[PDB]
C-alpha cells in the first residue's frame, strides 16, 4: 500500500503544516500537524475542556463505530516551546491519503496548553518520530507510520513541504518527480527516539563552505533552524543591522533586508536554503525588526533541522531495518 497527503501552511510564515487525516467510521477528518519530532497522534476532542476549544475541529469518539476506549490508558505531553497536553485514548481507524490503519491509538484530548487553544487551524498533532518517544501509559503505543510499515510497498516516508505554498507527505514510495538530481542517504542515530543525523558543515550566502560536523534532528514539528551559536553567529555577521535580542527571544534583522541564503551539507551533497526562506517577519504588527529563520540552539540541547532548512529539500525518512534519512535539491 501507499499513501500520498497535501500539507498546508498555516499561515503566510509558514509557522507549521497541518495535513488532512480521517479518523473512525464514518470518517472525522481533522487537520494535523505531521511532527518528525515527536511520536503521539493527539487531538482535539469531545473530551477537550470546553473553554481551551476556540475554533479546532475535534474528534467525537462516541460517533464513531469502529472506536474503542483503550482501557487504563492516559497520555501526556510536553513541547520543546513549552506548550502541552495530556488525556485518555482510544483505538479507530485512521487514514492518511488513502492508507489506512486499524487500531491506531488515537489520543484524545482532555486539556491542551493556551498556544494550542490558539491556534485555530491545527486540530492535533500526528507524530512520525520513533515509537520510543511515545507518552501512552502504562502500555506505550506506536506512530501511524510504526503500525503501518509492513503493508507499505517500502518502509519509507517523504516529507516535500512547500515554501509559502502547499507540499505533499508521501507513505511507501519515493516519487521521482518530486526531486532534482539524486538523493544523499545519511546515517541516523535512534538513541534519542528522533531522526537524529550529522550535518557535514555550512555555508553563508556565496561564503566558501565550512566543513564541520553538526549532530541534529530532522523534525517538521518546528517551524525554524537552530544551530550552534558559531553558525548562527556568522549568518547573520552577513546581514546589515542584524542582533541579538533578548526582550525579543532572538536575532532580528531589518525588515529592509535582503538575506543571504544559507547552505548545509549531507555527505558530500548540499542543500541550500534560499534567503527569503530565514524571512519570518515582522516581530509585532507593524514593526520594522523581522525575526529570524536560523536562531541558536544553545540551551535547547540539541540542533534541530525545522521546516526552514526541511522546505528546501525533498526528505525521505527511511524506516527499514537500521533507518536513514535521504535529502534531494528540488
Ligand atoms: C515574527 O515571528 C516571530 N516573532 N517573534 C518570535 C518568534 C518566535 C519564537 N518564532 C518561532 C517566530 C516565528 C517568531
Ligand atoms: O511572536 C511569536 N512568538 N512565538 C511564535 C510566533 C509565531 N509568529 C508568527 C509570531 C508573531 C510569534
Amino acid at each position: 500500500s501507499t499513501g500520498s497527503a497535501t500539507t498546508t501552511p498555516i499561515d503566510s510564515l509558514d509557522d507549521a503544516y497541518i495535513t488532512p487525516v480521517q479518523i473512525g467510521t464514518p470518517a472525522q477528518t481533522l487537520n494535523l500537524d505531521f511532527d518528525t519530532g515527536s511520536s503521539d497522534l493527539w487531538v482535539f476532542s469531545s473530551e477537550t475542556t470546553a473553554s481551551e476549544v476556540d475554533g479546532q475541529t475535534i474528534y467525537t469518539p462516541s460517533k464513531s463505530t469502529t472506536a474503542k476506549l483503550l482501557s487504563g490508558a492516559t497520555w501526556s505531553i510536553s513541547y520543546g516551546d513549552g506548550s502541552s497536553s495530556s488525556g485518555d485514548v482510544y483505538t479507530d481507524t485512521v487514514s492518511v491519503g488513502g492508507l489506512t490503519v486499524t487500531g491506531q491509538a488515537v489520543e484524545s484530548a482532555k486539556k491542551v496548553s493556551s498556544s494550542f487553544t490558539e491556534d485555530s487551524t491545527i486540530d492535533g498533532l500526528l507524530g512520525l518520530a520513533f515509537s520510543t518517544l511515545n507518552t501512552v501509559s502504562p502500555t506505550q503505543q506506536k506512530t501511524f507510520f510504526d503500525n503501518a510499515k509492513a503493508s507499505l510497498d517500502s518502509p519509507v516516508f517523504t516529507a516535500d513541504l512547500g515554501y509559502h505554498a502547499p507540499g505533499t507527505y508521501n507513505f511507501g514510495f519515493i516519487d521521482t518527480t518530486a526531486y532534482t538530481g539524486s538523493i544523499t542517504y545519511t546515517a541516523v542515530s535512534t538513541k534519542q527516539g528522533f531522526w537524529e543525523w550529522t550535518s557535514t558543515g555550512y555555508a553563508v550566502g556565496s561564503g566558501t563552505f565550512k566543513s564541520t560536523s553538526i549532530d541534529g534532528i530532522a523534525d517538521t514539528g518546528t517551524t525554524l533552524l537552530y544551530l550552534p551559536a558559531t553558525v548562527v553567529s556568522a549568518y547573520w555577521a552577513q546581514v546589515s543591522g542584524a542582533k541579538s535580542s533578548s526582550s525579543v527571544g532572538g536575532y532580528v534583522f531589518p525588515c529592509s533586508a535582503t538575506l543571504p541564503s544559507f547552505t548545509f551539507g549531507v555527505g558530500s551533497a548540499r542543500i541550500v536554503i534560499p534567503g527569503d526562506y530565514i524571512d519570518f517577519g515582522p516581530i509585532s504588527t507593524g514593526s520594522s525588526s523581522c525575526f529570524g529563520g536560523i536562531q541558536s540552539s544553545a540551551g535547547i540541547g540539541i540542533n534541530i533541522f525545522g521546516d526552514v532548512a526541511l522546505k528546501a529539500a525533498f526528505v525521505v525518512f527511511n524506516g527499514a531495518t537500521t533507518p536513514t534519512l535521504g535529502f534531494a535539491s528540488k
